[PDB]
């Protein structure tokens, strides 16, 4: 018969094995601890409900299951997919574990039947007449529903849960025709609720429903066979048959504008399946007489082969390079252990409840769980000892959780399950206030600040009124595609669908079109943005990305394998990366040119090394994976350099200490879950923490006797702040103050030693003017969002800025910059076979003064070491160390002198706290996102002060500090802002090289952030 979905993993688009289809269609999620989901199943091959069928002859929930009796000897259950399940002749106090179905079948009384899917659901069954009808559900906490029936007509009127009550009504042939269900307003009186209406026709067919919001779905049907079903928004996939029989096998689907289509072939002599889809590429499934796969035949030649179990689990799957995953498993269908590729070995332990009791890793460490006599996890334990505590109410709802550091949270619930409070460590109450129907209305944070929602006729939300006073407004179709979006400033961005439900259109606040196109078979074929280029997507039969054509018509491809599948070669234009993989599909060597990366792993698939020509780093790890120690070896330039960092965790794997290369000793002194609360350098604390309920830094004692102080808004955005003498009496005082539009851009700062900043956006939050220091900037943008032009007091198709305010730009064949010329400086620029800054030559116009740089990179593309060669001026051989992804300290070897400088950062953002070098410390004061605006030494003096252009430039400020924004580098030598992975021009505030992320990350491969005065961070947008 028909396969059971229990055993294989893709059997089927509509149904592979026979044919069938079977969709699913919601009405109504009434909210509970027990939920009451009245999901509608159709299955073309149930004969079971045609005669009497609640909803029709093909249609069954989980409300409407039936255990039929046999001619002889036996029972068949119509499970919620509508699959009749055979089951044994069970006599009175016999219990039989279905293998082939994975069911635990108790004969609990002589006109009962009960029936549990391994204890995460239990269905008992009551005998009335020739058909064992559903009695309840039951939950692994005991949770139940409860299915009431007429006395006369035995049709089931109604169901019951702990808070909750639906009523059916039924018309003259026992079908549903309205859903009723009682609720209450704010008070008072009781109030009943349509929640579905259900349309028959001639045939007896269900053809139209409709749910608790008035959306409709329509069906039409050939001998009950269905040939269209449409979604709430009308839009319809399409059908067609081998026959009228029950047991006809569907030959075609197709959306209603015809795309999609799938074809299906049957080899009933070989008992195998052809799909065929839009672009007649053919996957060849093989079954076994069971009707299970055992091969895959794919559209690129490969064939996959799955080993079988007699009790049909997968024990073997075998990959088309002969790779192997194992599986063994116990008496009760539980997999016991996984032999990798490679035969590394995961393995698990059960109970008679089929719950998960130790886990093994191929490491062999040890993870363990324990729960109580009811089903719930009580406790869980890790390889080094620590225990996290679970307690559970009767209803089954986590009530409470203990941390392995003691860290007790809390939650509460109200009578429909739904999380109304929940507390940190710390006991920061987070709230949510909920609708009569179940739907969040109130969302209060843990400083009181409340975010409330309003919902629209189809029962998404419809705005977002946040404290601030701003509000967003949404528009959804009936099946929860957003329409449109309107900002708190009027601002509209539309959004268009295609006859299939495919994202077609994107339409800006500036009303610029971006469309989205596709080829026959639904995937993405083709981009078009807002300057009119092109983006174009190829594929292969098996949808592997073989080759793109950019907005810029760069041609990339991506040359797959065959039997792996693995990426062995991607070429750029007049480029070619070659790729090296284990059986585990680890890439182990990154070959191009002159450069070679390569990395090894451990049996745990962490990379214990990474080493090229330059750098060779290893890395040690605890049985938690936490980077317990690295060893950094350098060879650049001529010179050894080995730095060593240890680092000490805490049982939440939170870092309390770190040994850093230098010699000193960094000490994080958390509270609660890991907030940092203080910081020790050496044996001496350079800074202190006082953190309000959202955990954000209110206070920062300073070891320089300074105390900074920072007011945040009702959102979260930044107030103020302040810089005041925490010791002295008269504490005087440096401050700013931030001033926000609706939308949340920053639209004036008001600082104490400067005046006015005032920041003036269009219609896509895009920084136009700045002013400032009684001159003002002004910016210019094509439609593709590329800065056309910039001053202060055509379209660039294909999104190369080749020209900007009196700036000229020449690039490379990869789209990365090569050569600029502003008026009195020319630049030129070399990249390395990886996509990398290796070399840069400034000449002065003015003095005709040569300079050269190069630059090197770890395996991970964080640029370890660079030397400044002047003409005549010495050389300078810098060392850059990495704390992840933080610079740890920079290292300058200019002849016999050497300068070390070390960098501390908040530890989730790149917000720069400290520079110390000596044992002296100095203290950063940033902005709002980070960019370093002051530096405080030991003795309190503002020793460095920073100025910026509207992008970001440090312009003549009214030691020193190399830090700016948010983890960008100010390399002096070309001008340039190295940021993390790519490099940032601040006289253009684009990146000169395109984004290694792709399409992913933004449609420009330059832009950097539209606003450049706020809503910036390293990797931008």
């Amino acid at each position: 018969a028909d396969c059971k979905e229990c055993r294989g993993r893709v059997g089927g688009s509509i149904g592979l094995d026979v044919g069938d289809e079977r969709f699913s269609h919601l009405d109504f999620v009434l909210p509970g601890v027990f939920p009451l989901e009245w999901n509608r199943t159709y299955r073309s091959n149930m004969t079971a409900k045609d005669g009497q069928g609640e909803l029709g002859p093909r249609w069954i929930t989980a409300f409407t299951l039936v255990v039929l009796p046999l001619e002889t000897g036996g029972y068949e259950y119509i499970s919620e997919v509508g699959r009749a399940v055979s089951v044994i002749e069970l006599e009175p106090g016999q219990e039989w574990y279905d293998r082939t179905e994975e069911l635990i079948w108790r004969r609990p009384d002589v006109d009962t039947l009960e029936v549990s899917q391994k204890y995460q659901r239990t269905e008992t069954f009551e005998r009335s007449g020739d058909v064992f009808r559903l009695k309840t559900i039951a939950d692994r906490a005991g949770n139940q529903a409860q299915l009431i029936y007429d006395a006369e007509n035995g049709f089931l009127v109604r169901v019951e849960t702990a808070i909750q009550t639906v009523h059916l009504d039924h018309d003259a042939h026992g079908r549903i025709t309205t859903i009723w269900h009682e609720v209450t307003g704010d008070d008072g009186t009781p109030l009943r609720r349509t929640l579905a209406r259900y349309q028959y026709d001639e045939a007896h067919d269900l053809v139209a429903a409709v749910d608790q919001y008035e959306r409709t779905h329509t069906y039409a049907y050939q001998n009950h066979l269905i040939t269209r079903y449409s979604d709430k928004t009308g839009r319809g996939i399409n059908l067609e048959w081998d026959g009228d029989h029950p047991q006809a096998k569907c030959v075609r689907e197709y959306r209603d504008d015809g795309s999609n289509l799938l074809r299906f072939r049957w080899d009933e002599s070989e008992s195998k399946t052809y799909v065929t889809d839009a672009l007649s590429a053919t996957t060849v499934y093989t079954f076994d007489a069971h009707n299970y796969i055992i091969h895959i035949d794919f559209a690129d030649g490969t064939r996959q082969s799955r080993i079988r179990d007699e009790f049909h689990n997968i024990v073997e799957v075998r990959y088309p390079d002969d790779s192997f995953e194992k599986y063994e498993y116990d008496e009760f269908d539980n997999i016991l252990k996984l032999t990798r590729a490679d035969h590394t070995t995961v393995g698990w332990e059960y109970d008679q409840y089929s719950q998960i009791t130790k886990i093994v890793d191929p490491g062999g460490n040890i993870w363990t769980r324990d729960y109580d006599q009811f089903g719930n996890m009580i406790r869980e334990t890790d390889p080094k000892g620590h225990t996290s505590e679970f307690q559970y109410t009767a209803e089954g709802l986590l009530i409470q959780s203990v941390n392995p550091a003691g860290g007790v949270s809390t939650l509460s619930y109200n009578p429909a399950g739904l999380l109304i409070r929940y507390s940190d460590c710390s006991n920061k109450t987070r709230r949510w206030e909920y609708d009569l129907l179940g739907r969040t209305v109130k969302q209060t944070d843990p400083c009181g600040n409340a975010e409330s929602y309003e919902y629209n006729r189809y029962g998404f939300i419809n705005e977002v009124r946040r404290p601030d006073g701003s509000v967003l407004t949404l528009d959804f179709d009936e099946e929860g595609r957003l329409l449109s979006f309107i900002d708190p400033i009027d601002n509209l961005t539309v959004y268009a669908y295609d006859g299939a439900g495919r994202l077609a259109r994107k339409t800006d606040p500036l009303k610029q079109d971006f469309h989205y196109n596709y080829d026959k078979k639904g995937r993405l074929a083709s981009l078009q943005d807002e300057n009119g280029a092109q983006f174009t997507f190829q594929f292969d039969p098996v949808d592997r990305l073989i080759r793109t054509v950019g907005f810029d018509g760069k041609v990339k491809k991506y040359n797959y394998d065959k039997p792996t599948g693995l990426l062995f070669s991607m070429e750029d234009a007049d480029r070619e990366t070659h790729f090296e993989y284990d059986v585990m599909g680890q890439l182990l060597k990154r070959r191009a040119g002159h450069l070679v990366d390569s990395f090894e792993y451990d049996i745990s698939n962490r990379i214990i090394r990474a080493h090229n020509e330059y750098c060779d780093q290893h890395f040690e790890y605890d049985v938690l994976n936490n980077p317990i120690r690295e060893t950094h070896i350098y060879n650049a330039f001529g010179q050894n350099r080995e730095y060593v960092w240890e680092n000490e965790f805490d049982e939440l794997s939170n870092r309390l200490t770190t040994r850093r290369p230098s010699g000193e000793k960094v000490s994080w002194l958390r509270y609660g879950a890991g907030h940092v609360h203080g910081i020790l350098l050496d044996d001496q604390e350079v800074l202190s923490f006082e953190r309000d309920n959202s955990h954000r830094a209110v206070r920062k004692r300073q070891s320089n006797s300074l105390l900074a102080v920072t007011n945040y808004d009702v959102m979260g955005r930044v107030k103020e702040q302040k810089l005041n003498l925490a010791q002295g009496n008269r504490t005087n005082l440096r401050s700013r103050q931030y001033a926000y539009g609706l939308d949340g851009s920053l639209v004036a700062i008001e600082d104490s030693r400067h005046g006015t900043t005032t920041y003036r956006y269009d219609a896509l939050d895009r920084l136009v003017s700045a002013t400032a220091f009684n001159e003002t900037e002004l910016f210019a943008f094509d439609p593709a969002s590329n800065l056309v032009d910039r001053d202060k007091t055509s379209k660039v198709l294909g999104n190369i800025l080749k020209r900007c305010a009196g700036m000229h730009f020449e690039y490379d064949a990869q789209g990365n910059l090569i050569r600029k010329r502003k008026p009195d400086s020319l630049q030129e620029f070399e990249w390395d076979e990886f996509g990398r800054l290796r070399k840069t030559v400034n000449t002065d116009l003015n003095s005709k003064h040569v300079s050269e740089a190069e630059y090197i990179y770890d395996t991970f593309d964080r640029r370890i070491g660079k030397v400044n060669q002047q003409e005549t001026s010495g050389a300078a051989v810098t060392f850059y160390g990495w704390d992840g992804h933080h610079l740890a300290f920079e290292e300058s070897t200019v002849g016999d002198a050497v300068d070390k400088t070390h960098y501390l950062y908040e530890e989730n953002s790149f917000v720069p706290l400290i520079q110390y070098q000596h044992l002296s410390v100095s203290h950063y004061q940033c902005d709002h996102i980070g960019t370093p605006q002051l530096l405080t030494d030991d003795n309190g003096h503002i020793v460095w002060e920073g100025r910026y252009s509207a992008l970001g430039k440090q312009l003549d400020s009214i030691g020193q500090n190399n830090l700016c924004y948010q983890g960008q580098y100010y390399d002096r030598e070309s001008g340039l802002h190295y940021n993390r992975f790519r490099y940032y021009d601040p006289d253009i505030g684009r990146f000169i090289q395109q984004d290694p992320i792709g399409l992913f990350g933004d449609s420009n491969f330059y832009t950097y952030a539209p606003n450049t005065a706020n809503w910036i961070d390293p990797f931008g947008l």
